């Protein structure tokens, strides 16, 4: 079975910076099966090769006996284990921009999974310049086959929002919800220690920002648009997204708590470092974050448990490897 | 007069596990007639022998002078007495599956109480093998008389909802929200500490689990299931449930406070065990719980007051022993 | 200028012990001219003499400077005084019931008032006996003019409820939400000790009792029925306008906070005794209120002030002489 | 290019204190091009000398190094400089009454700013006499270009409100949400403390209201009415009023929060004064206010920096210069 991934594209198209992304949310499969899958292309555009590359994470999961009606020794417990992953959304500096000057594509995937299942998010971030060639595309992503579908819109310009064509930025003033795709960017700095900012926004119980995460979310708006970096102080669009991100880390029910736990990560860490809520469901959100407390990003994978991304007390926390939402963009519609 | 129970049949039957149930909700009947009410049917299908049996009850009543305008020296108090009620939807373990193997019924009744007046909730749980005979039966409770109606609805093997027929699990996927009837089943064991889970799942201050109500609930979903037990960590639908039960005990205004109070459960405790509120209205909700504050199930019926069933603090609580209400479900439509 | 009183009359009437109610808001007058107002009636029922008699009411006005523009140095201050107010709606102990049998009518008035100006609200309490001759009357109060008129509506035996007839209590069963009118009786008792029962029925930390104002509430529901004394513990419809009267204690914008304040009830107190809340506004609610902390009921008229209604601290608080609202009663439409 | 500026007139016009007010928001304009902006009109009503003349303001901005990214080491700071501004709406002391007298028109503008861009918004306040000779007008500011338009309604007397008249108060009762614009008239006086009225129409922990800021608001309602002084304690209109400005003090998203910061007001200050936060987004609420902790008015005109104006702790707090509502009047409708 094929699953299409549309890619919508304008008729005025302006070459210069600018990437689109696209998206497709496949069915679940079995956990076990999620290793070693990496993504696949035959398109035109080499894929970056650092994605298909291995990233460590720290894999936690729980368990216990549940047994019909079983609520008293279980052994619930987590258990902490080193793994490696290929062809995660894990984007490296500066690398959207090398890949708009190399006509390579970024072609990633997400895991949103339960104890058992996975739900895997595919993700492509293509230059521009593919809005023009439009060659169909097919990637294969574990048992499941994609094809990528470039459409050119009715818009002009802008960009296709509920059958009407909004583009950011002569008509009037008006404000328009647009969607964005965030990912972080794992880069030591100076300049990017990210919860001093975080601290700073938001009403935050956060001392100790020196021995936390240091990175930057690059985001694409509309679809369509030259990459955002995340926090910009004088970006208000820059400072949407941060606001979004860290107000609705899930992003923009089938969801019952088997129980809170914490887990070492990594693994080799000498006490917990990572809250967590274990969960019975349906997969949902996403399972990849990052520990908060280490300026070395620690990638955690937890199908099952649904890491502590609440900021209120930056204790034990984590933060979204991947976000998608909404945010309003000043423009016009044509 | 005649009252309906209709129990729907799809028109593609699975055997093997498989029972359905019906219910229908009775007039109010004064309070001292409901003694030694039990259900009388005339099915097919010989109803298990051990609800008609006698289970001990801890029955709590209030009282006061109460004259027209009367506010103070009412002499407000609650009474407790041990009294035998038989027919009540009290489930011993492994009832159901026996049922099923043996072709029999489960015939029970739920009582909806004020201080003066009670309405019956009658249920009856039979095998699956009840949808091909359809026979119509006739089962007299009390002054009541309750015709069983086994319609074929137009569905091929799912559940009617709403004039669409969903069928939980090959259409596209969709969620629907799905009504269950549990029940509480009394059974002592250490993988039965029902509270043990009870303090994970939910943010109770619940210390003692070790003296507290051992059993677990029993759920029929959709009207036509193999039985959920509740709680199964690993199974989605037994936690939605197991959520259902303990943040709407009640079950998914005609009610004013006359005062807060406490009782002795059973009778023969030294002290106060059980929180209670008393009301004044038409019957509503169910008056029959356990106490949760002993290992040993303590049957409570208290008409005319409202047990603490809210579990935020354990102390002087109780659990229903009937529970109704919606869960989501995965599956498609037909 | 004359307004309409109008009263509605069912086809079929029972007679025995039911009165029905009419009321009518009246245009606002000058604070001044309601000194002396008493109700001139025309009709063959005379009304009860002891209406019209002297009942003896603290009157608590506010005061101050008020230039335009002027925040500071006003001298905002209260003045307590002992006034004699004829007419309004203090009812005696069985005055409703003796009425009845009597065929004389209760005709009292509300006064809702600001710092200036009164909105009267004219209320006659009849027997049901004048939904026969259904003679219409007329009725002086202060400058204005009124008629009583008596409308039989094409209900059999019902209440009209929204162009529908329902039926308080042989059609299905269904809940209606019913209007009603509450009057508070003065009268000293052991039985009628009234913030007793309040502590019991809210969550009220109300201590000392024994101090505090005795009496109860009389009702009529629907416009016709039988008195309902307020509280009667075993009587739910009682318990519901109990729970109304102390839950919306204004019964059931233009109001600005000039400030608050506290008042000597009665004037010849040693310490404050009432807390209320100057306003500016045109008149909205009821200005007439008894003072919770003296068994011996203190009348207190505050023209331009809100007195303390909520009981979540009975410290220096009110509870309303008039009280309407709506309460939901079983029965049936015909 | 040229903007219009509607001030409705009604057929029936009353002489004697009645001033009319109209307004315009202006597109946004680089901050540096708001020195020295002052209105200058082309009508047959000379400008207030008074409002051309120069109000010293506290300036107070926000920067940071603001890389891509960059979330530390971005020396985010606030500074406070002493500026001269012309032509805000700085109303002095009786100079609406002074100008409908003289037939003068009071033409200001408020300044809506984030650290780059202002929004203005255009203000002229002229006598009601201007309903009568309409004669069209031009003023400019800035980069703009505003034509007053006067457009005969066709109400009698009231206002037009969603396509209705509605005379402010010979029909039926009723009330009406009417328009209002207020001003800050700073004078110092025993009798305009304001805090002091603010802490006893507000739940506000407001001490030291002797070293706060003295004066009172001026209004105008529903474009067209004598003057509303604020606040006036027996003046319900007037209460309206002040409850709206300090219940909703930015007046009756792209807002992003990049920080907390306090400042110096004015410059010379020993210690910071004001508390405020630093925003990202465009131009919204109003830059400018005045000081609280000061009797004598100190203009504060922070670009991309909202004061805090909450008044529950009057510490490091500011009132608004300008404000616009709604407030309900009655009436009647024609
Ligand atoms: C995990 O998700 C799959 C697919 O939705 C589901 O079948 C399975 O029961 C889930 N496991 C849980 C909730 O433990
Ligand atoms: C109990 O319920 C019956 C039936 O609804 C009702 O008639 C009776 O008044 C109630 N008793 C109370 C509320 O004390
Ligand atoms: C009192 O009410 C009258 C009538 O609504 C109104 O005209 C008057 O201004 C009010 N006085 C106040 C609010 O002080
Ligand atoms: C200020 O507002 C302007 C106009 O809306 C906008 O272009 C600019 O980005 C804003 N500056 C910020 C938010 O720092």
């Amino acid at each position: 079975n094929v699953y299409d991934m549309k890619i919508e594209c304008p008729h005025t198209v302006s070459f210069g910076e600018n990437s689109v992304i696209g998206y497709v949310e496949l069915p679940p499969m079995p956990l076990a099966d999620t290793a070693q899958m990496v993504p696949e292309s035959s398109c035109s555009m080499d894929n970056h090769q650092s994605i298909n590359t291995i990233t460590k994470y720290t894999q936690v999961i729980w368990r216990g006996k549940a047994d019909p009606g079983q609520s008293s020794q279980n052994s619930f417990e987590t258990v902490s284990t080193e793994v490696d992953l290929k062809g995660t959304c894990v984007l490296k500096h500066k690398m959207v921009e090398e890949s708009y000057r190399s006509r390579k594509s970024i072609t990633c995937y997400d895991l949103s999974c339960n104890s058992t299942f996975c739900k895997p998010t595919l993700y492509m971030i293509v230059p521009i310049h593919a809005c023009n060639m439009m060659k169909s595309c097919l990637i294969a992503l574990g048992p499941y086959r994609v094809q990528v579908v470039y459409e050119r819109t009715y818009c002009m310009t802008g960009v296709l929002i509920e059958g009407k064509c909004f583009v950011p930025d002569h008509g009037i003033f008006d404000i328009a919800s647009v969607h964005v795709v965030c990912f972080f960017v794992a880069v030591k700095g100076n300049t990017y220690k990210l919860f001093e900012q975080v601290k700073k926004s938001f009403e935050s119980t956060c001392n100790d920002t020196e021995n936390k995460v240091q990175g930057y979310y690059i985001c694409i708006v509309g679809g369509n648009s030259a990459p955002i970096y995340v926090p910009t102080l004088d970006d208000f669009r820059s400072m949407e997204a941060f606001t979004g991100i860290f107000k609705s880390p899930h992003g923009e029910a089938s969801y019952s708590i088997v129980g809170p736990a914490n887990a070492k990560v990594p693994h080799s860490a000498s006490s917990d470092t990572l809250s967590l809520i274990a969960y019975s469901g349906i997969p949902s959100y996403s399972s990849l974050s990052i520990l908060t407390s280490s300026t070395d990003a620690k990638h955690v994978f937890s199908p099952g448990l649904f890491p502590k991304l609440n900021h209120t007390n930056c204790d034990k926390s984590a933060i979204p490897l991947t976000w998608t939402g909404m945010i309003d963009l000043p423009g016009y519609y044509e």
